[PDB]
């Protein structure tokens, strides 16, 4: 069964580890690595090997090597993490061109503390040829939706 490597990048504390834990928790209710199947439709299922990271050394090379997709998470309440995420996208686009990139707007549960416009963020992602999605890893809002999307894209 083909496994698609999917990696998590972004600043520390943006919620990478929590995003995936949430993914796994909700799926059971039917570095580190997590096996997860996104049922795209009733006909197609994508087998993801999700990787989650601890630092940035080069081990980075291995981390991203060969990845089919990547989620570059920022924190909606730290635009500092937003601008950092753009860096990560150029890293990938350059050294790992075949990888599908989705920029991920996490902590969406903090509506009122937000510092990064949703609009501004969708715009940058399109400008950079990346997908966008926002998620709340505590509510699990948008989490499954994000992985389903990337999987759609990779089928396509
Ligand atoms: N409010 C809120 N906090 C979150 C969310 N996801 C993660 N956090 C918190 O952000 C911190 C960092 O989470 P972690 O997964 O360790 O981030 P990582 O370092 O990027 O992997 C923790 O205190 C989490 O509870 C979210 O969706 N909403
Ligand atoms: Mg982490």
């Amino acid at each position: 069964t083909r496994k698609f490597k999917l990696v998590l990048l972004g600043e520390s504390g943006v919620g990478k580890s929590s995003v995936v834990q949430r993914l796994m928790k909700d799926a059971f209710s039917e570095a580190s690595f997590f096996r997860y199947t996104s049922n795209v439709d009733d006909d197609t299922a994508v087998h993801f090997d999700i990787w989650d990271t601890a630092g940035l050394e080069s081990l980075a090379s291995m981390y991203y090597r060969g990845a089919a997709a990547a989620l570059v998470v920022f924190d909606i309440v730290s635009a500092d993490t937003f601008e950092k995420a753009r860096y990560w996208i150029r890293e990938l686009q350059a050294n790992s061109p075949e990888t599908v990139v989705m920029l991920v707007g996490n902590k969406k549960d903090l509506e009122s503390e937000r510092q990064v416009s949703l609009a501004d963020a969708q715009q940058s992602a399109g400008e950079m040829g990346a997908m966008y999605h926002e998620t709340s890893a505590r509510s699990g809002d948008g989490v499954r939706d994000a992985f389903h999307a990337v999987a759609a894209k990779l089928i396509e």
